[PDB]
């Protein structure tokens, strides 16, 4: 029947631009795990899709002031996507206002310093001043720290909401460069997933250090009550089962590594 | 309202028999992971529950010429419970039938050995055929092995099929001893979490080898379209984000270990 709206956001390796996206059209434009994922998922469930990379460029917060989501949640509330196939974290206030598959992906809150920086935790980041840290706006990450009362992520989040300047930022590609500028002075809290992925990337200077901060996944987002949900949900289950969710998150993590 | 009954496994460190149990009733004769993960989900979900343990000792598989589904699958999808509260896992051929929650646990299937035993990964195991290896019955492990379509896999599954004597165990404890008792000549094919509780109890003779085989999550699990779904997977998501689940698992797998 209709075309399929997928809401989607530029994240390595999720979603990148192809080297000739300037002479491609359509969903031949992007290339990355979320771009083979949507394939394999529409080929599973009959449908015909368009990739649109979402707006604001946001993962998706609620303002506390207007209630109004942001982001690809937002896209999916609002009806303006019919679904969402990128590394969207299943958080509890997301799975209130949308639906979502079964995990496609395990990951968990990590560090990323450069090289040689004196840190190897959370509880290390906590218990000094000179190295600045902080994480995505607008994302699960933050809401982490926010809401966290354990101690040493409270203490954390005390003082990453009141630095100046902002340890903020609106893209992890931002977070990755400040990393790499900083001379060891900032660190950057991010998933364990894209923290993997950037440690295999030229000029291979950052590393990820310590355990996850905690443990959840990643799902395939619809609006709350679409009949898209329960099809895409057994899709995601046969691709992990078949080993090709595996089989992709080495095509775009390891193979081609630049790193060793 | 009504009690909930609640079906679950004797499976160590999930579901154990309290030392005192002969002077004890009603839930109060278990302890464990999933005792204390049901009396949260009850807390946060507000109703009153009776534990029950599955009365043929099985997870759940579909038998292939009846169509009879057995286990704790079973007793959800006749009607005899209405909650599963268990390390069970979220398969594709299970979702068709029942509803689960969002993951309370990742895991994958991974190696036991004796220690010493010259294996250290599934391929090493397919190449040779001094030592045996098997899987437990009637749950996700051995359907892991029966379907899949990778190589190796393939061929430990022609192998486990067609032994004799039967590589197959009937519980995980039944694994654990023929590991220990088989000198090196048995390897024993079970999920992380169990391999990992195991190598941290005495006498400490055993030890998990190789990375995980797959990546998947326990679920609990609800009569398709009960009315019980929604909550318990909100109560699952809020335990997973305030740090409950990994506070449970600390005390359950490592705060009391046995090895060092
Ligand atoms: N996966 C996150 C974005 C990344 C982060 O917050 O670190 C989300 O869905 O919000
Ligand atoms: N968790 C498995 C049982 C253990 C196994 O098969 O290794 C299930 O739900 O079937
Ligand atoms: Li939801
Ligand atoms: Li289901």
């Amino acid at each position: 029947n209709k075309t399929v709206v997928v809401t989607t956001i530029l994240e390595s390796p999720y979603v990148m631009m192809k080297k000739n996206h300037e002479m491609l059209e359509g969903n031949e434009r992007y290339e990355g795990y979320c771009v083979d994922l949507a394939a394999e998922i529409a080929k599973h469930c009959g449908f015909k899709y368009k990739l649109t990379i979402v707006g604001d460029g946001k993962y998706g917060a609620r303002d506390a002031d207007t209630k109004i989501w942001n982001g690809m949640v937002g896209e999916l509330v609002y009806g303006k996507a019919d679904i969402a196939i990128a590394p969207l974290t299943i958080t509890l206030v997301r799975e209130e206002v949308i639906d979502f598959s079964k995990p496609f992906m395990s990951l968990g809150i990590s560090i990323m310093i450069k090289k040689g920086t004196p840190i190897e935790s959370a509880e290390d980041l906590s218990k000094q001043t000179e190295i600045a840290y902080g994480t995505l706006d607008s994302g699960s990450t933050k809401e982490f720290f926010r809401r966290s009362k354990i101690a040493v992520f409270d203490k954390m989040w005390t003082y990453m909401r009141s630095a100046e300047p902002s340890v903020f930022v609106r893209t992890t590609a931002e977070g990755v460069a400040r990393v790499r500028k900083s001379k060891g002075k900032y660190a950057y809290l991010l998933e364990s997933t894209m923290n993997e992925y950037i440690e295999q990337r030229k000029p291979c200077d950052t590393m990820k250090v310590g355990g996850n901060l905690d443990s959840k996944g990643y799902g395939i987002a619809t609006p709350m009550g679409s009949s898209l949900g329960k099809p895409v949900n057994l899709a995601v289950l046969k691709l992990s089962e078949q080993g090709v969710l595996d089989k992709l998150k080495n095509k775009w993590w390891y193979d081609k590594g630049e790193c060793g």
